């Protein structure tokens, strides 16, 4: 495809999608056997490998809403994708949230226009697949991990200038706020396939720190794939 | 308060929300003991009784985002109601979905402004208390019902001219249409309280002969309750 | 129709909307006679009686702009009404309005997205029938009312975290906050029939007390329509 | 002020608003007597004199929203003046309104965004002054005119690529469309003064020729001055 | 056309457009031979005369985004126009523009709604021809004046309440408020033709004594024509 | 700072700012002598090295208007960055504009809801420094490259499900679609620094095959900051 240089069957139909590329390589590398990097282009290492009996990809896809929905669109329309579980961080907006809490995304709210111009006078909310959300969570209670599902923040603005919006999102409920959610919900609804993001808290808005738990992280994220 | 003639106590703290106040007489005739009306202003009747050792109360909020948003800020915050569980009907924007389903809004999509007033420039996603949703999923799997649990448009309109934008959230996984979700699940978060709508698929858009499947849908909200 | 049970013919071409179903009872039982009821679904009593010599009907249309928008898409559609007057009530959002005026509603502000979704890009000012206006203020001032003529607000959120928009409406010299105007005179206007909306005001923002007032509104609304 | 080069006290309260000054000049001459012209900045004529006993002026406003915003805010707020009259012209957007009509506004839609930005998220429904408006209404019924009270477009935009919204504004019952009244109507609501807009029909959108019903309409809009 | 009595063939390719047309009699006058006049419909005077064995035109344009649009679209679709330069004033919202520099604006912000109802969900940035900017900057500069090339707000409102967006337009680099720019861009953008905005600063926002430095800009805006 | 991994002082007050990583290292390697790699922070490579003299960077931004954001408010608020020139690709949306020719932005159009969020109510031209841009345009011009000053549009959505608007923009003159002006030019404009993006046209909407004049295009990126 555009932005993916590898040829036709090289890409697993379940896929794990870090925003950064290096943790791509670092989960292929950890937890994945019979490896194969399908793809350089734009350093957005894309990977493909054997996890318990089952072929599984992972892909970075950039930080933000447009960059992800590149990757996204490839994947589904070029190469038959059908299960994406993003795996990220984020940034927590309540103090009941705790650095390492692991939050599943139900849904997200967002300050991108991207749905605003699909669906003109609507709030299009984007919704996780079920199935796959059930499967993450009952791995993670199993696990023994802190699982909070709820409700996230899909930023195009890292840097705002106030946290005014911010802050009343987090009185209603949002947990935290990252960078690709909106997006990969939105369009594996449009295209008829499984969603999930399964995030770490990294901070709080008012790696190998956070290694181990991201390590079981990534684990229920392959569980709730194969 | 302002709708409800009830006194202070008379409100358990967890309620049944029907849109018709004559389902509220219903449910509590057909499924309470100890029952009392609490509420005849407007003719939106309101009921508390007893549902296998616990006190439950049914409230009819009438149809719309407005409607259901005087009732449900005034038991929140008059009545110091806690779990708040819509029990409505809907009607199916894709062929998938069949008449008689039972569909738990994980979230919902809307064409009212009442979010975008609330939060300039963001779509907020409203979202359902996990905790419940799951009770109720599983009260519903357990009591062998078809259960779909995803997205649904609250409306503000119910006669629209065309259903251009309806068919295309259609396309994009929407289950069904109802005219009060986006109102509960914003509110209940607003106060930190725990919502959900369990929804009875009754017709497709493009009492009796529910009835069996609307009593077991009434169960395991009652469930999710207890 | 689908929320209303009457039989072709049953409902006059005259109709009066309060909001309150218990007030059709009332308006019905204290000044129309051979009355039937001709609904009683979702508990949305209507009924069609005789006033002077002329058939009228009278439909409580419940809160909120979705609820009324239900009732008046079947009216209109469905039964072939013709002149459709709400009857109601509203808060005073300015000092110089004062509690038992009879408003006249000329125009509509709303936080309603129900235009904004038909016209795109364009603010739509809901007007009323000047004919039945001018009737009922004639009608109004003949009977020695405090007759106020001029803009309301058609409200969704009866409750709103901050009461600063409503205040400086009313420095533009808007009347009065209630929830159904924008939807009867838009419907009305679509349909090429005939609205007003005729309210006393029941408090300021910042039913026997007012029965006086109420019932020679009701008169003037009755006479707007025979 | 800015625009207006008059001495304080050379304006008079009541005030008639044609958007050619040129048309300024016509009413002067045709109907005034003991007249003076008290501004010429920008070729933006206006005067001031007598019309049976009463002092009264006339001031070009020039074409569209921002331009009338101007004269009147300087009217208002620099030259104490109560009672503005807009005098123009408009076209006709259905079969039933028909050349040389008058029309009186009760309100008017808009493409503009300045109430918009005014009053975030609400439609704002700019509105005549009525007692203005009915006397207007009776001067030209006395006087044997056909006269429209209703609703009017105020665009922004003369030349517009589709119109498709004009026409659908027109099943809604839009009388006409010019380029002035929610602008006159939105101000004179700020400051607490009263307003009219008077029109004649020029042309369907799908001097000389007009003079008598134009002097006529005149006519009235100087007697519900005086 | 409409608003502009010309015959075909009276009014050149090349055009200036001063917001008053008494400004356009000015330029007439002070720098052009051979110099008919071509309008004077409602006061909106425009001239053709020659300048250096060219024949140019000069028209009035009135002030604010809906008159500018009217006579640049007659210009264009009813006169062949190709080479339009705006002479105008503006305000300051800066310290570091002075009283008296010259401003050549490459692009435009705005409050008006114009282009989003032509691009809905779009910011359509107005852009001058650039080809056109270059001769006028480096004439300017030949000529020793202070040339600055940047953006400016055109405003719908003149008298704003706060100013506070449009401080902070300043604080993003935002140099002057006029308005008309974005309009004459925009239109000549849609019909492949040349536009430019030459201003002169007038004051600051927090004719005689500008008529040298805007002879200047007058024989700038000329050359760039010629 | 969060994304970049330098120290203070490592990153020149010059910097060029491709989409590309992998194109960052191709200009540090084909450009640069003194080169050293100050960040590899997600794979988002930065160099800094010296050109005729100069120290000057090169930093990979990723695609999109919030991944660029990252990276400029980082380098602008914690490196002191002053000059920022964005060398990137995009795609031709007229059929005027060449394969192969570079375009240098004036200003952006945007589907992204950035400025909207920080200006609401106004459409904000984001437009580049002139300085800059004069001086890129004289060495493209000197260089004997076909440059093209105007306008593009700034995506959100790589793949869009219609191309209509695309289009229509076209048809006013929009150049070619890319995914980070508007962020650039906004950030830079906010912070007081200088920025501008040049652009080699790559396809048609409706590396090696392009590396002369790629490398072409480098070299008066490179001039412009030196
Ligand atoms: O506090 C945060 N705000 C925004 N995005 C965050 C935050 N924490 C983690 N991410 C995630 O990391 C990248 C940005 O650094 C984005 O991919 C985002 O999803
Ligand atoms: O097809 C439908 N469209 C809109 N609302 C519906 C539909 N089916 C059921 N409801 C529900 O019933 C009431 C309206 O009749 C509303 O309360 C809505 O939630
Ligand atoms: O102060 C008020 N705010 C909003 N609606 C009001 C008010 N006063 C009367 N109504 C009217 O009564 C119902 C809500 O209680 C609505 O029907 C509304 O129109
Ligand atoms: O058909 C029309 N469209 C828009 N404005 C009109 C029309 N007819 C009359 N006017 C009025 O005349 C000026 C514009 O020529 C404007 O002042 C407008 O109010
Ligand atoms: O400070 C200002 N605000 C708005 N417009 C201005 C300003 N200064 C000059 N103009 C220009 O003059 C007319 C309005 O008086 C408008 O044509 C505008 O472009
Ligand atoms: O046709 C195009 N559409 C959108 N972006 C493009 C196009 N051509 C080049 N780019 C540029 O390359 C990346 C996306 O592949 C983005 O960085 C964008 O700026």
């Amino acid at each position: 495809s555009v932005h993916i240089e590898a040829k036709q069957g090289e890409i697993a139909e379940s896929i794990l999608l870090p925003g950064d590329p290096l943790r791509a390589k670092y989960i292929a590398e950890t937890f994945l056997e019979d490896v194969t990097c399908y793809n350089n282009v734009r350093g957005m290492l894309g990977f493909t490998g054997t996890y318990k009996g089952k072929r599984v990809s992972v892909q970075g896809t950039g930080m933000g809403v447009p960059s992800i929905s590149i990757y996204v669109n490839e994947l589904i329309q070029s190469y038959g994708v059908k299960n994406l579980i993003r795996v990220g961080t984020c940034g927590a907006i309540q103090k009941d949230v705790k650095v390492r809490d692991v939050i599943i995304a139900m849904t997200a709210c967002t300050d991108s226009n991207m749905n605003r111009l699909t669906f003109p006078g609507f709030d299009f909310a984007p919704a996780a697949n079920f199935d796959l959300l059930k499967k993450a969570y009952d791995a993670g209670t199993e696990k023994g991990l802190h699982v909070r599902v709820g409700n996230v923040l899909t930023a195009d603005v890292f840097y705002r200038e106030s946290m005014d919006m911010v802050k009343k999102l987090g009185d209603y409920g949002v947990l935290a706020v990252e960078m690709e959610t909106t997006a990969l919900y939105t369009l594996a609804a449009k295209y008829g396939v499984n969603a999930l993001s399964v995030l770490t808290v990294s901070d709080h808005i008012f790696s190998e720190e956070r290694q181990t738990t991201f390590n079981e992280m990534i684990e229920i994220a392959l569980d709730a794939a194969i």
